[PDB]
């Protein structure tokens, strides 16, 4: 295993999340799809890799705990790295485990879980990809220690204003 | 090779299926989507396990053989015990195989494909995951021997009352 | 890996695609979702095997490349030999890789990666899958010379009119 973490962060320029409402109910609902695409940055935030880009199906609404169960399909892009692909649940109101369903680039044959930690609803995430079936060790500017999860983590100011010592070459945008 | 089967059930009271219209017709057709949760029991019909979340994405209507492909991707919910991802045919008019794009919990690593049987549409399905990759023998309570499949199958009465001995723990819902 | 080759082509007879619009702008839009179904022929382009089916969803638009960014869920079907699954990124100006995300019948316990390479926008692909983990080899009538990938590629006249030599077995429609 090859642990690999990352931080999804929500800068709301990205038109992100769009929210299709079509559900019997007020709140989400079965029915209510939310296509979504975030910025992705190494787990020690030093760094601007890409995006997370797919689709979010809300499966119903849970209130006894003030949330949403999701069901996900998506992407994280990693540059010219290439990209892993999930399935899976998103609970607005816990912690989760996805299917890593692949693999491309530098990625090829990935297979595994990956945690799901939400930081702050909805603009930071933190995630933990179990990798399996890689064929090398993953470069070292994607494995540098990462930052503890918690509500106060930022992204590299010039990771964020993407200079270049702050970004992947060819970041995913 | 490790077999397990479930059984897919409406039971009416999750909202689903929900019929997001698009196509241009009174069948199903291209742009019609499908979202929905159904819940699942273990094969032997003794207890509740959770429920299946996803999409169906409708492909034609297939009139020589009255009925429908749809596309789908979803999930497989096993309480504690984790998840199953499938992407793969879902035809109304017979049975088919999905692939099975991994797991989650004691189904991390899982791959290979699933059966499903048509039995009762739009009501119950029972399907027989031929599933390869598993750290460990799968939990005896989820390997009962099955309930060979016909119309008037029905979950055990405290399956379907949520008795403690009629569901596995922390069963999804 | 076995390489295996095919062509993708849309003769305007399957309603395919189907737009659903729901970004506010002109252009395509985060929150618009493509549903589609394109006819599959073998890279010599000598027998119809049959569709590819699945969904793409708009991510961004690209202006600096006159395209689109799309994350694409999809199977590529192959009559009774079964089918392949893939997830990933697909972009209209320029080639990708989509991870394999499983598959079924000869392709049960399919993984690695797929290039796709346009040759017309919005009507022609051609697709390399660099294939790992299946248990046979490749059928012939699967594996011949391709045809050299251009604008201007036709299927044999035998596989467009689906006559006995032109299709394989109960091909895909
Ligand atoms: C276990 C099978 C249960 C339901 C089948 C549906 C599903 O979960 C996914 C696709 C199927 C769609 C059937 C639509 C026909 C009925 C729509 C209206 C209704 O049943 O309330
Ligand atoms: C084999 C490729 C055939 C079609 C490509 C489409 C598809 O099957 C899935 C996504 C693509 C969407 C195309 C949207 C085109 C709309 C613009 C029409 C134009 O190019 O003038």
């Amino acid at each position: 295993v090859q642990e690999l973490s990352v931080y999804e962060i929500n800068e709301l320029d990205r038109h992100s999340p769009k929210i299709l409402k079509n559900a019997f109910s007020l709140m989400f609902g079965l029915g209510d799809l939310v296509p979504f695409t975030n910025k992705l940055y190494t787990g020690d935030l030093k760094k601007r890799v890409g995006i997370t880009a797919g689709l979010c199906v809300v499966i119903e609404h849970v209130p006894e705990k003030k949330g949403e169960r999701f069901e996900a399909t998506y992407s994280f892009y990693f540059g010219d790295y290439g990209h892993l692909s999930v399935q899976g649940p998103y609970l607005t109101y816990e912690d989760s485990f996805l299917a890593i369903t692949g693999g491309a680039g530098i990625f090829e044959g990935a297979y595994g879980q990956v945690k799901l930690q939400q930081l702050v609803y909805p603009t930071k995430l933190f995630y933990t990809f179990y990798l399996k079936g890689l064929a090398n060790d993953l470069p070292l500017e994607l494995t540098g220690t990462p930052v503890p999860p918690s509500k106060d983590i930022e992204p590299a100011p010039e990771a964020k204003a993407l200079e270049p010592s702050g970004v992947i070459s060819n970041y995913t945008n």
